[PDB]
């Protein structure tokens, strides 16, 4: 009964209505590598369970349906992300309370899928949704490859690097739980200053422009770093920025919390539960942002 309304994403996302009901979700369709061979049970069994894992602050997923090329996730849908509410709000800034409302709503859902071993991997502004009410949820998560889904290969895909954590850039084999962190340090940078914090156009320029600004790694500050994969004794020597810099004017103790999301070594990056008792957040509330649907 459910009819496709309108694309609002690109798998490709629909807003789908029910045409007797009026309800409205949102439909992820995943196109496949091959015609004839559909998911494996493997993943669709790690998928089904993510369905009775439920968060405030992580988008539900309401059905699974997969084909012999295609799987289909529905969600529940929310009108805003918080790419589209930065940019309506990006001449003033999103005010502080809301800042460290989102924040700390989504260090509470990732506190919840690293605590059941499930990564986001591939946190953006754009896949953080939110509602009238003050919430912001995680969506998007970029599990199909992890799961073993055999996505459809883009052999001219335009990635976004801005968010990526610098172990992966530096051909890490194994992700931490840390990758999130850094990713939403750099967005909590972005709210701060209304503008990405390190919009690279390449994994190399990814990378100059984090070390330019947090300075060129070494083993003083990032044991094992030399050991990384991609690794290159010839990275030029950048000299490390003060965060009053980075993200001016956040206060200090915003300036610290964000520096430990931002620490180069993962094993030492704050996770999202530490970062929770952090005391930027003593003075949290939950605003509303004054949205126009
Ligand atoms: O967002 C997507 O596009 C997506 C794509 C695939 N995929 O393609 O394999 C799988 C899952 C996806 N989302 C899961 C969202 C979720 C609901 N409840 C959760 C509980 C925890 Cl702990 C962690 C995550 C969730």
């Amino acid at each position: 009964n459910f009819q496709k309304v309108e694309k609002i994403g690109e798998g490709v996302v629909y807003k789908a209505r029910n045409k007797l009901t009026g309800e409205v979700v949102a439909l992820k369709k995943i196109r496949l590598d091959t015609e004839t061979e559909g998911v494996p049970s493997t993943a669709i069994r790690e998928i089904s369970l993510l369905k009775e894992l439920n968060h405030p602050n992580i988008v539900k997923l309401l059905d699974v349906i997969h084909t012999e090329n295609k799987l289909y996730l529905v969600f529940e849908f929310l009108h805003q992300d918080l790419k589209k509410f930065m940019d309506a709000s990006a001449l003033t800034g999103i005010p502080l309370p809301l800042i460290k409302s989102y924040l700390f709503q989504l260090l509470q859902g990732l506190a919840f899928c690293h605590s059941h071993r499930v990564l986001h991997r591939d946190l953006k502004p754009q896949n953080l949704l939110i509602n009238t009410e003050g919430a912001i949820k995680l969506a998007d998560f970029g599990l199909a490859r992890a799961f073993g889904v055999p996505v459809r290969t883009y052999t001219h895909e335009v990635v976004t690097l801005w968010y990526r954590a610098p172990e992966i850039l530096l051909g890490c084999k194994y992700y931490s739980t840390a990758v999130d962190i850094w990713s939403l340090g750099c967005i909590f940078a972005e709210m701060v200053t209304r503008r990405a914090l390190f919009p690279g156009d390449s994994e190399i320029d990814q990378l100059f422009r984090i070390f330019r600004t947090l300075g060129t790694p070494d083993e003083v500050v990032w044991p094992g770093v030399t050991s990384m994969p991609d690794y290159k004794p010839s990275f030029p020597k950048w000299a490390r920025q003060d965060f009053s810099k980075v993200v001016p004017p956040l206060d200090e103790d915003g300036r610290s919390l964000l520096s430990q999301m931002l620490h180069y070594d993962p094993n030492k990056r704050i996770s999202a539960k530490a970062a929770l008792a952090h005391p930027f957040f003593q003075d949290v509330t939950k605003p509303v942002p004054h949205l126009r649907l």
